[PDB]
């Protein structure tokens, strides 16, 4: 008699699922792009990171965020960032899954890159935070390990452990590492050449660097690579957290962001007086260098804005298979069942085309794999990053209210999605470098017609497609950057799509994506099917 | 370099990594002296662990991290749970480890556990206060439960015997470990439980119904509270589970959690019962009995507690004044510091040997004059010294100075805390209404005094005098002078004891500082040095 | 049938009633002590003051405390403090009362530094934090305006305003000023011979300054008194906020204190970068500057505790009186009753000894009230600021749990009381001082006889006293100056309470606090008489 009501037609959240078993398109492309030895190990990890507790930690190390800690009780400068417990947790499970180095072991096997994309893009479901040091450290770790200076030869033991170690010590003494990257300066980001960071050669070859960085994600890492101006040009430094001698680098930490998103990583305003950092390569050769790493830190965006799709798409039809509507099951009513059909399409493509993506990665020592990956790289980090907000936002909707507070996931995930499309250049250099692609390297226009002949004729939507494209690509101005990119990444899903979809999967994905008259129904079988691969039973 | 405007320097080192047992001479003479020395390897060794850096910081991270209630879930259903930060359920975990909530009710407890566990207490409370409630609460209620349960409920005998803190959301006979908690006050009166309005009406399987509220509600997590609810026959005291038999959720509803001045890792609620269900333990309208037994145990705990954060606060005020430099000097060279500080040491010798001997005769109360020693010097060492308590840690503080009145240091919240422990059960006018109470109705009390008094008479002028106008300031009965007469009575205590087994000269000293009304008492050059060096270990 | 309850015998709380008209001993204090030209205006902001919304700006003022913005959005140095609005109002009033000014205006009249004490006083009781500025600006102001440098002589016009101005503009386009004190360094508070923030001599006879200090209250004052150390010794110096030109001084605010208490105001720790400061006086005579400002701070401390004091009394008493315990009022109970008017006594006593105090400055023309506060004040601070911790627990236990929830109003005032005691070097250094005036100043011991024969033979109590402070002044020891400093101060009241208060009222207060017997029972008469004289009615 106390109570005023009954609690009805309230779906229980998604959790304790296996986020790699539910995955159809994902157990495929493992599989198909030469990672299937990992398929075990996958599914494996994929029930741990899918529990309750796991996605707690998740919400833990979000809801509290790091403290900057500048000084101490006694006023000494103290330069030290401090994390809820949560965080240390995540980054354990991130190394001892080896998400950071398992491409750089020195008996990797083929595939890896692969795998430990996958590895990658489960995580990114539970956490997203975490994956900062990760990304950086991922592609930094080849870079150091055959440029690292002298002093610090003894890295390379625990650059290649699966033993995160948060102990305040230097890099030799530590069991694993993490590494940062401080590029953006107050004047610029994408136009690195602006920068005003400054450094003069020591005596043992070192340099000092006075300056400052902008955003200096992870300032916990036991190093950063850095930009700096020299009287050769813009170089790129080596500029760890404590020198050799056991002393603590003179790195400031000035500031903590306070981010819409991304808010478990700790991102600094820091400022460099007289720190000592080391030469990587020549003077001058800086963005030659951090060019070779952004490839793989883009694709890490790519990849993570897809990862955080797929979670949103999870959560929704989940709930909508549960939440009844007007007598039925939300996911049966027609509309409805229309929008996350399509949804489920966009992630089929884009499953397709970043873990074929992620083989040519792994096979880039063959030019024609290495010139497609730096082709579509860019064009995936493009669109599938600027895709995720739209999206993301469409799955909170389909929660409806509820989706809309902070106890759901659905927020979190909506704030931190933005982030993706901005690091790195942004949109617009992604679709600039895809431009001078086409245009400066050798052998574009063959490879991509190679492509295209092999599937002509399978489908009408898409032969028109790459008529409208190769019309496009007569007077490419600079303007149609984003037409041009988007274009181009569309062929490239559905290329994937054509050979190793099903015939019938394909012919639904180009017509949608590719059918510029609009109105496309789906069979009602190709509905199911979709929703079904969603959610598992095709492992 | 260039870059600095100034060198940081004469900043003292916090005091941490030191071993909070043998640090403290004046409790390690307690413990082997009130026959709980076979502790006293156990004591040293968790002494060690709990003041280590990575220990105190569990503290503050327990109380900057206040627990969250959750009322709801994400789907608007009833939740009624509470939610802690990790640091939380560590210290609950090295405080059921160390036993400090069921030692001394253990089948085979050896002789002196009561005193053992009153030192254990001690250490655990100079690193984090909150944590203590459930402990306290627990261990007055454990030795009542353990003859009294309910029949559905056997089952909890072993957990409530066990060293293992559990966390679980589960019926309290499913767990590993138990805690119980106190459900009393109401928004009409704490200390006046008589005026209670949560009735009880009996069922027909022999439980009742509950319904009504409790004001302050602490430890709502625990796995039952012993609630006072009017009944036909009177008011009476209830078993009342969070879980029931058959599995499924009481009827408490947890409505608010209180915003506290300290006291804040520990969560307190106002609570509501529609309906709940409880067992009634012993007879109607004995409720007031049977929580009397317990609140003599609480009262304990809240004056032991009161004492362990001043000896902290006088850690770090010994450890900061012996390094910080003003003048030229060490400030505990100053003369004026030196005194004061010299004082507080001997605040603490005093109340460390009151209440050790108060934790003998708990451990004795199968005697009939020991159960009366502790009887009437419980109430009055909860009145004195949890009053003590805020003046003495505010002064720890000041000799800090500025940093000392900053949240990242230890003594905030110190002196946040004190408050609590004053006002807790009763609070202090209670305390010294219930000496006067004991004085008048209990039988050989006036001889159980002058006993104690006669077997130290002609060692010191001051305590004889002292022992003189007590005699006489009981010479016209008086309401009014409850707490004249309970701090007298509380210093006589503490005299005795220092005389019988204190060095002549500390006692002397403790004597003329405590009881020389004329002021103004000077200590030896000596003396001072002794108190300091005792504050710091060395006598183990 | 929804309720589980009936909530009953629960007070309402203290609020809407006249902070003046309440407190007897403070309305016959100000007629006594030459200021009943005020009681019109006392009355008339004690009403306003003691009003909810009032009380309601103090809260917030506290439960919303200042932020500290090192930068902009922008990442250029900014070095500003953002308040709640409540803070911005609570300082319109104060000033608007010239309670940081009163006795400097031009025409002041007499008894001028009594009113003030009194209109403090009640500011005083509704909020703290805001009364740090004030009290600062009133003991920096006698000084600057015969010191002013040259380039800020237009600042006389806006010293003597009641204006507050929170405008970030350089002094002299401004309505009102606060103007704050910057001795403490981590090295040292009392002892400030330690400073070694140092000041070069420029070529225009300006100062660069360059060094720290530790506690910073009010950074947003216009301008600061800052010791620092010179060629000739350590020296005080004028460092304004804005330079002349207009430029910002280099000031640089590093971190914000995070206190116990005193929330609402903002306290720095903050480090000079080359700031411009003027010399006030000679090189070397800082010391003996600060120490002219300092006699008054320390009797706004000791007046602060007093005020808080009382509030904290008002507010058990109000409740006490309502609260029902084992069926009576309890305000009746024998032994809350003896504990509420020995509280009252002591408040009684307080607000005697404190006017006379302000008395002697007010007409510190007189050699022998210069003498008179010269002597008292630090030991006013001292007793007073001791007594408070202890004094407002007392209240606190009065409302038993409610008391210690921090809405109510017991646990900010709780964690207040603190900071006076430690302000401007402590119990100590005060008992210290009051030794060296015992020791070092002429006609003390004269000064004390003539009061105290003036009531030799009222009260055995008393005179017992009198013998016993001569006796410890035989043999002087430092280790003895709270004894001493604790007896003086006690005599000091004594005096007053013997010559103007009625003569059962100051046996009741002789009996209390000089009986060394203890053991004292009051009259039901003079009980009756305290409690009603504690709520007002003797007005
Ligand atoms: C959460 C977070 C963490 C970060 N962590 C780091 C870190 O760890 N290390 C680090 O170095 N940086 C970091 N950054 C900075 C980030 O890399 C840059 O912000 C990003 O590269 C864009 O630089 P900017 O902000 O200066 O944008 P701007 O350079 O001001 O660019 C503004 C816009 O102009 C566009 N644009 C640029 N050039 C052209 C052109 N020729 N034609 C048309 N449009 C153009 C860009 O697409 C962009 O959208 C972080 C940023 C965020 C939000
Ligand atoms: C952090 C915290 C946690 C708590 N947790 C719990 C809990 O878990 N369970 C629980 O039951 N209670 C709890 N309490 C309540 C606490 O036990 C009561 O607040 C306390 O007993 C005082 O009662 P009261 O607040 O009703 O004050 P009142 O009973 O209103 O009394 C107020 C004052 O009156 C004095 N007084 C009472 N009677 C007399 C008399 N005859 N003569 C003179 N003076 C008298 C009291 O000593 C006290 O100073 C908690 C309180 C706090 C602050
Ligand atoms: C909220 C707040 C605001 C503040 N604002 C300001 C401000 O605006 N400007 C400013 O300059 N300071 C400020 N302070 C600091 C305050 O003035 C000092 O902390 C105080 O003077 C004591 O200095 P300290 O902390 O260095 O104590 P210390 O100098 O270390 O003193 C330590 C203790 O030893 C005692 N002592 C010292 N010398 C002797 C001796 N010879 N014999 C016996 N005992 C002795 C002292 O009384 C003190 O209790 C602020 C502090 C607080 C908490
Ligand atoms: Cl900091
Ligand atoms: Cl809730
Ligand atoms: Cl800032």
């Amino acid at each position: 008699h106390w109570q005023t009501h009954t609690v009805f037609n309230q779906p229980i959240p998604l959790n304790n699922s296996n986020l790699y078993l539910s995955d159809g398109a994902l157990c495929e492309a493992v599989t198909r792009e030469g990672a299937g030895w990992d398929s075990d190990f996958l599914a494996s990890i994929g029930q741990q990171l899918g529990t309750a507790e796991s996605l707690e930690l998740g919400r833990l190390a979000n809801v509290n965020p790091p403290e900057l800690l500048r000084y101490d009780a006694q006023g000494r400068r103290l330069d030290d960032v401090r994390f809820h417990p949560a965080w240390h947790l995540l980054m354990q499970a991130l190394c001892t899954n080896r998400v950071h180095n398992l491409a750089w072991e020195e008996d990797a096997r083929s595939g890896a890159f692969v795998a430990r994309a996958a590895r990658f893009m489960l995580h990114a479901q539970v956490e997203a935070g975490s994956l900062c040091p990760i990304t950086m450290t991922f592609a930094a770790t080849p870079l150091l390990l055959q440029m690292l200076p002298a002093p610090f030869q003894d890295w390379t033991t625990p650059l290649l452990s699966d033993r995160y170690d948060s102990h305040l010590l230097p890099g030799g003494q530590k069991r694993g590492l993490l590494i940062g990257m401080g590029m953006t300066e107050k004047q610029g980001g994408s136009d690195v050449m602006s920068n005003t960071t400054r450094a003069e050669r020591l005596e043992d070859g070192s340099y000092r660097l006075v300056g400052h960085k902008w955003f200096f994600s992870v300032p916990q890492s036991d190093a950063h690579l850095v930009l700096a101006q020299t009287a050769g040009g813009l170089s790129c430094f080596f500029v760890p957290r404590f020198l050799p001698d056991g002393q603590r680098n003179a790195i400031r930490l000035e500031r903590l962001k306070d981010k819409l998103g991304n808010r478990s990583n700790a991102s600094c305003e820091v400022e460099f007086q007289d720190a000592i950092g080391w030469l990587l390569g020549l003077e001058g050769e800086g963005i030659r260098l951090i060019l070779k790493m952004g490839g793989m830190t883009r694709f890490d965006c790519a990849l993570g804005s897809h990862a955080m799709m797929r979670r949103a798409f999870s959560l929704a039809i989940y709930h909508a298979h549960q939440r009844h509507v007007f007598g039925n099951p939300l996911i049966q009513q027609p509309l409805m069942r229309h929008v996350l059909s399509r949804m489920a399409l966009q992630l089929e493509g884009q499953t397709a085309l970043l873990f074929r993506l992620a083989r040519a990665w792994d096979r880039r020592a063959d030019a024609k794999e290495a010139l497609w990956a730096r082709l579509f790289t860019p064009a995936a980090k493009f669109v599938i990053c600027k895709r995720g907000m739209p999206f993301v936002a469409e799955a909170m909707e389909v929660l409806g209210g509820i989706g809309y507070c902070e106890e759901s996931e659905l927020p979190r995930l909506y704030r931190e999605m933005p982030v993706n499309s901005i690091w790195e250049g942004s949109g617009n250099i992604m679709c600039l470098d895809v431009l001078r692609v086409l245009n400066k390297q050798a052998g574009v226009y063959d490879l991509l017609s190679e492509a295209f002949v092999e599937v002509k004729g399978q489908d009408r939507y898409f032969d028109r497609a790459v008529r409208r494209l190769q019309q496009q690509l007569r007077k490419p101005a600079e303007e149609l950057g984003r037409e041009i990119t988007h274009q181009l990444f569309l062929l490239g899903c559905g290329a994937q799509m054509l050979k190793y979809a099903s015939p019938p999967m394909a012919q639904a994905w180009c017509q949608v994506m590719l059918d510029t008259r609009g109105g496309v129904r789906l069979s009602e079988q190709i509905q199911n099917d979709l929703l079904l691969r969603a959610t598992g039973g095709v492992c």
